[PDB]
């Protein structure tokens, strides 16, 4: 091999392609025990194999929606559709459109820039203390890229116009933009074919749609103030706790009780519930309509408190060491918060980084909460292991 | 705000200073209870409080060092040097320099290419299945951003020249490289100042010392066949289980009797050895010379082989139900292992995606090595609890 075989330079765009993984994730399938959204029992915990950078271009999407309610407090509504047969993926929302109209840096029309060109974003003014989930100015792009067909609809009352642009083949094919007299209600729709070769997939199963599906579901409850539709039906979803009953509501502990269930919206930004985990320490979170599916610093600092404090109630009944770990290993949290300029190790944003001082906010769990938590049977199974 | 100030396009470089978590994690400190290696104590257990970022900059310049082992089967050393005082940290290598030759694509001498531009890589070959740890053709180069000096110095005999080029200010100054005659024997040196103000911090304090004189016994540990230096002193590390010993040697259960420590090389690419936990599941491990500190497929991988053969064991015991994690929770597992072309989630390289069956090797432990288990005070563990 030669010098110019060997060292090799790729632009970022060749990046992407070779290199997904630190993008959108694995481009080869995953199995793992999980929650989905079936068509046969609804909301359920099994195996699921799937692809994660296919359901990541779909998050992209799916976020970038949620993210529209900050720049417009009046959004209502998300619609999400899947169709597999015709392997079509749609999700619009209401609230302020995208301005049609020429950036005049750039050269180009603002959704075409910001859909069209890599590292481009209205996420980049640290200054403002957003609590959107957007923060590289990469996911539009990654769906893009990943897709063999990519719609962008958007209108917009202000600029007096709407805007169509479809890109084909990875990002690679476009042309010119259908622009036209607009006067009505604003929206922004995303329309893409999501490109199964590049996931070694023959079709959307229903192992990705439940996946998919159950995002949805989330979003009905991360997103405060939107309702959201799948597939032309809305999610019966109202807020968080609603969200956290698809879990909890008709489970029963080891012993046959119903799992007792302990909530406090601490403030506008910190939703916390709270049962027994009889299967070691699980979380369910969200930040910014992100699911952190691996947690981060938020569900960390509200942990901490519930542990510190169940430490005291067990000792005041104690008189051998019992380790925090001992007390998370019984813990069962879901969390809805919103952080300010988030950070994550990944575009996949799966662990939130950012230390609690920087939050925008604090959750200062109430006495009512702790004396609550002290009753739904993890100091009991402590206490029994005390015994052991 | 107008358009252009909401509506921002960032270039590569630009992104990466705005954005530094995604490249080298957090820039801001992190406190974490972790092993370091102390002037006053050796190999401990700790609170330490450091800044991700910096300890990932070095990180990508020692394990660019353990890479060199591939190209040059032959490199015996690396030494690392660490002075607070001045600020200057230097990595050294011996084997194979890179070439002194001016690249014929690029139209820039070979180091300049690899070292001063994004995206330029040995390793963007994926029909060659190598074992470095190098995947991406960033770490060198972030490196250097999050320096105010970055120095590289080659000599590659075969070229017959020596090179030693300086970058300045983030990588955004320098001047032109000195080529000499060279006929020696060859090395790469790699000397910077971390720009300490990217990190908000002052000097090179005692905690982040601690960490990346860690890293080099971890390099001492994993790389196999490579004698590590540290401030002029060899470390007397020959191997991974010598290396498990700075861990476990010295250690009691907390009913005062030694841990028991099992070890197999199951073959040249896996080593592994299993002691009991008392403080929930502990993994160390490394792949290709990288610490995987958040785990990965190749933890899974070797764990889940022992939760099997241990509830088979427990269960000829049990006449209720033991759950795969109540016996990881026992385990202490250290692994050392040679992966092709692995994928990671993020370029930190902290949670290794890829599965195993594109591992390119398999880590079958052998039926002596389940029996040793059984006796190591993980069943006992279980079965204990099995009464409660
Ligand atoms: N549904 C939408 N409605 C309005 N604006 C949108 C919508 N989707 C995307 N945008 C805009 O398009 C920009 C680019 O989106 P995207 O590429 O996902 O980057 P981002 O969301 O800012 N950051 P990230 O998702 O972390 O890479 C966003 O910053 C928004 O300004
Ligand atoms: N000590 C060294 N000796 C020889 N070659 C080196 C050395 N350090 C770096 N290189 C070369 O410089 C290239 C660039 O290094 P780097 O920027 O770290 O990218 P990488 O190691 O290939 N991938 P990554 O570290 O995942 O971003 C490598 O691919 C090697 O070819
Ligand atoms: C590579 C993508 C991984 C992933 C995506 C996802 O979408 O979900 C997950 C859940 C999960 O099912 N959920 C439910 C609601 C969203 C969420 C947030 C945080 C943690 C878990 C979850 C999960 O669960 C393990 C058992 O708990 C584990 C992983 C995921
Ligand atoms: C953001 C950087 C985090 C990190 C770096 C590091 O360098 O180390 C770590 C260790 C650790 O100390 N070690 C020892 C050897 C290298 C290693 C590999 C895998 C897992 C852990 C470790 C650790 O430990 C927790 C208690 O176990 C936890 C985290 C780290
Ligand atoms: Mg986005
Ligand atoms: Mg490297």
């Amino acid at each position: 091999a030669s010098v110019e075989r060997v060292y090799q330079k790729k632009t970022q765009l060749e990046h992407i392609l070779l290199r997904p993984d630190t993008y959108i994730g694995s481009v080869e399938p995953l199995t793992q025990f999980m929650w989905v959204y079936d068509e046969d029992v609804g909301m359920n915990c099994r195996e699921v194999t799937f692809v994660p950078g296919l359901y990541k271009i779909f998050d992209e999407i799916l976020v970038n929606a949620a993210d529209n309610k900050q720049r417009d407090k009046n959004m209502t509504c998300i619609k999400v559709s899947i169709d597999p047969e015709s392997n079509i993926i749609s999700i619009w929302n209401n609230g302020k459109g995208i301005p049609v109209v020429e950036h005049k840096v750039e050269k180009v029309y603002v959704p075409a820039l910001i859909f069209g060109q890599l590292l481009t974003s209205s996420n980049y003014d640290d200054d403002e203390k957003k609590v959107t989930g957007g923060r590289n100015g990469y996911g539009a792009k990654l769906c893009n890229i990943f897709s063999t067909k990519f719609t962008v609809e958007t209108a917009c009352k202000e600029y007096k116009h709407s805007f169509k642009q479809t890109w084909m083949n990875n990002m690679m094919k476009t042309s010119e933009a259908k622009i036209k007299h607009f006067d009505g209600e604003d929206y922004t729709c995303i329309t893409f074919q999501p490109d199964l070769s590049k996931f070694k997939m023959e079709k959307l199963d229903k192992d990705i749609v439940a996946l998919m599906t159950r995002r949805a579901y989330d979003l009905a409850g991360s997103c405060r103030g939107v309702k959201v539709m799948f597939n032309g039906k809305k999610l019966p979803v109202n807020g968080f706790r609603s969200y956290v009953d698809l879990y909890v509501k008709d489970k029963l502990d080891e012993t046959g009780v119903a799992l007792k269930v302990i909530h406090e919206l601490a403030n506008e930004r910190w939703d916390v519930c709270l049962t027994l985990s009889e299967k070691g320490f699980q979380q369910i979170s969200f930040v910014n309509s992100i699911a952190t599916t691996k947690g981060g610093r938020h569900v960390d600092y509200v942990v901490d408190q519930v542990v510190g404090k169940l430490i005291e109630v067990v000792k005041k009944k104690n008189k051998v060491s019992v380790k925090p770990f001992q007390v998370k290993n019984h813990i069962w949290v879901f969390i809805n918060c919103l952080i300010e300029n988030p950070t994550f190790d990944s575009q996949t944003k799966e662990n939130m980084t950012l230390q609690p001082k920087s939050f925008g906010s604090k959750c200062q769990l109430s006495e009512k909460f702790f004396k609550a938590a002290s009753n739904c049977g993890i100091v009991e199974s402590i206490l029994n292991w005390v015994k052991f």
